[PDB]
């Protein structure tokens, strides 16, 4: 059965990720917290990708996520997966160094605004709200 996304489903896909700005040492950001937040972001973006795919499977011409938005969702999924892999590989006392904490915070971790921008762009593509 064909089923497309409403504004309520997209709002139900929103998630808030902890802000790690300014945490630049291992005593201020544990690998467990980084792992938990990266897992949160990964799971949320996976659900978002699956929901977008199911929406577009309906093949309703005026209720379509643009290919650009689909690609952006896939790229954000890749970023979240890379962040989770980075934390998992470097969680130990030996590998979770200040340099790796700074690398995670500045380059790897997913931020709430990225997911929210993706969802709002999806809303625009579907002419919702």
């Amino acid at each position: 059965t064909i089923k497309t996304l409403t504004t309520k489903d997209i709002d139900n896909l929103k998630v808030e990720i902890k802000d790690f700005t300014g945490l630049n040492t291992k005593d201020k950001l544990s690998s467990d917290d980084a792992k938990q937040e990266s897992q949160k972001a990964f799971d949320a973006i996976n659900k978002i990708v699956d929901a977008f795919a199911e929406n577009n499977k309906a093949d309703i011409k005026d209720k379509k996520i643009s290919d650009s938005t689909i690609a952006a969702a896939n790229n954000l999924k890749t970023k979240a997966d890379n962040a989770l892999k980075f934390v998992n590989e470097n969680a130990s006392v030996t590998n979770w160094t200040d340099d790796r904490v700074q690398d995670f915070v500045n380059n790897k971790v997913v931020k709430t605004k990225e997911i929210n921008d993706l969802l709002s762009q999806a809303k625009t593509d579907l002419k919702l709200q």
